[PDB]
């Protein structure tokens, strides 16, 4: 059941943005790990003198990484003379997030018909302001409004080269690192109460709901349910603490939780990937144990051959599957210091008209079918 | 002229510490861009509730990433319950650290006889206390008197692995790289007044000064000269804005400017940090131009071949000699966000007795020589 019911012309994912302390050392960390490509850059050799922002791009995945300077350079300026490209960009603002938070995700971006009419509306319907439209060299609009915690959904619309004021970088500088990533699937909130925050962003979009885990979680989709946004919640009393509480606690509340990069071929991406682990990419979490692949074929032996079925197993992959498509996916540990956000690579396969967004589901199975699997390997 | 005035033992580098808003993102970097190895960890796996500290080593190079964690997941503790395994450490030091320099080395860590001597003679010396002697597990003393800016000299001394309380990262996690650095060289400070600076650090110390650039500097070496901390203070008229005073105006002020990282074979490394440039390691400055390298052969073709001093032209290395050695050497872009903190890979040839230290000097003569060439290429 899908009423339609978005209150302003959503497209699809544009951008994530994380708020660093040091932008060069975790966009280059990143661009190995995941092997994306150094695309445009807005810094000192740019001409901000107020914030340093770094484009990694992999297929349509943006992630931008950005960190303030030092006030001092920018002392004279006042917002009419920035010499910022995001002008919501705040020092203040990033100083308090990342010492609050440490590394993690600012903005979800979105591209919107109009960011001026999101925002109103937006605002109109609820939206907590963040910050209000501003039109960036008569070409591109943007504005925010917060979506939880101190996570802003930001909106980009074109009347029509990432933003104006950034710049490409140099061919020299740009290594084509690809392992297959393609785009930003999901990205994932964790707060204190579902309810509330999913009746404040359903709210001001008209996003609809998608249709001892330790949670409840709750999908808002777009229209056409490209732009997918899972909350979630925890849930006290379990005997293993929930992880959202402990996401929670070490964040400093709500916040990102995860980011879902669909691949073109998971296979590959697992493989470039597990390569890097060690030598400064990404780690990931402990695999199922072989009893969870040895019912892999009772369940997706359909889908998936037993070659790759076993070729999940070495790479450490779950498999999903929905009543329509299946869901190949694994994550990161947390990509900082603290236990708070991660990454989940995904490839859908199936709900082919193009594939239709959400294709498989997000895993939820593979909670009940990991304990089963605890248990079958124990014995 | 040494007259070995060192008022307590001095050893040598011991380690240099990063103060960090994420050390495990810019430790990855680091790793891989310097062919370095993760050797010890102190963070939440290991019950270091307030800070995460992960160790980099390369030969005798130490390199330690440091950030806090929330305050609030020690907020019940008191100095004589703390879980730091760095005494020193403190939540609003580290955050107005990083908030006001950003990334950049918060200790110059030097091996001493003992460190409570230490800290006791340099402030009866003049240090200024930073963290007075702490005992480790009945196995290390730590103690920090300030340097320069928010830079501190720390001293460690062992009765008799890195610190207590850290822990040996496991092998898995634990690629062994190596590109051929080794050892610390030197560490080097940006200071506004080079006077002062000298007065005070070889005040307390009995360290011994070593025998249109827009800088003055000088040198000052432990005993045996093994520990080397040159300081550099801006010249202000220069028609090209001084290198000094840009590097104090992006740190808001006086700090540590780069580290000489020894190199057991300067080809190997630059041949493997060359290669990661683009790839997630470090880039460096911009080669001299082939002016440089024809010269070379009138200074150096003595100690180099022509094979050797090719080798030198495609790999950017610069060259100079002082009465006694020669010193391969070169620099990299800097290291993160800022123009401020950058790093330089040696190797020394001479002075074998074991080397001396500082055989082959700094490379001041590489200035005038620079210029030189900027000439006679352009003709
Ligand atoms: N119950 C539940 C439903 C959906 C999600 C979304 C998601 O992206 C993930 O968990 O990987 C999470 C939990
Ligand atoms: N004049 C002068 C003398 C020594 C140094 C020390 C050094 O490490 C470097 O410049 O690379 C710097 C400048
Ligand atoms: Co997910
Ligand atoms: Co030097």
């Amino acid at each position: 059941k899908n009423p339609k019911s978005d209150k302003f012309k959503v497209k699809r994912f544009h951008h994530i943005e994380f708020w660093c302390g040091d932008a060069t050392n975790v966009a280059r960390r990143f661009s190995w790990g995941l092997g994306m490509r150094f695309s445009a850059k807005s810094d000192l050799s740019t001409g901000n003198m107020v914030h340093a922002s770094y484009l990694l791009t992999s297929g349509d995945l943006r992630f931008l990484f950005t960190a303030p300077y030092s006030p001092s350079l920018s002392a004279g300026e006042i917002k009419p003379t920035t010499t910022a490209s995001i002008p919501s960009f705040d020092h203040g603002s990033c100083r308090s997030f990342f010492s609050s938070h440490g590394l993690g995700v600012r903005a979800v971006a979105i591209e919107v018909e109009d960011a001026e009419s999101a925002f109103s509306i937006s605002v109109a319907n609820g939206a907590i302001p963040s910050s209000p439209p501003i039109v960036l060299n008569e070409a591109v609009t943007i504005a925010e409004v917060k979506l939880y915690g101190d996570v802003v959904l930001r909106y980009v619309s074109y009347k029509a080269e990432f933003l104006p004021g950034f710049e490409r970088v140099e061919d020299a500088s740009s290594f084509p690192l690809d392992y297959g990533i393609r785009r930003l699937d999901h990205a994932v909130g964790n707060v204190p109460e579902l309810g509330p925050a999913l009746t404040y962003v359903a709210g001001f979009t008209g996003f609809h709901q998608f249709a001892e885990s330790g949670l409840n979680s709750a999908v808002l989709a777009s229209n056409d349910e490209m732009v997918l946004l899972p909350i979630n919640e925890p849930v006290h009393g379990t005997k293993r603490k929930s992880q959202i509480q402990t996401y929670l606690e070490h964040n400093e509340g709500a916040g990102l939780q995860h980011l879902a990069l669909m691949s073109e071929d998971i296979f590959r991406t697992l493989r470039e990937m597990r390569k890097r682990s060690s030598i400064g990419g990404f780690d990931f979490m402990p695999s199922p144990p072989p009893t969870y692949y040895q019912n892999l074929k009772k369940r997706v032996g359909d889908v998936l051959s037993d070659d790759q079925i076993k070729e999940c197993e070495e790479l450490g992959i779950l498999v999903d599957r929905d009543d329509q498509g299946t869901l190949l996916q694994i994550f990161t540990k947390p990509l900082g210091d603290r236990p708070t956000i991660f990454i989940e690579i995904i490839q859908r396969v199936g709900c082919m008209m193009y594939q239709s967004g959400g294709c498989g589901g997000f895993g939820k199975g593979n909670f009940s079918e990991l304990f089963k699997s605890i248990e079958e390997y124990e014995k």
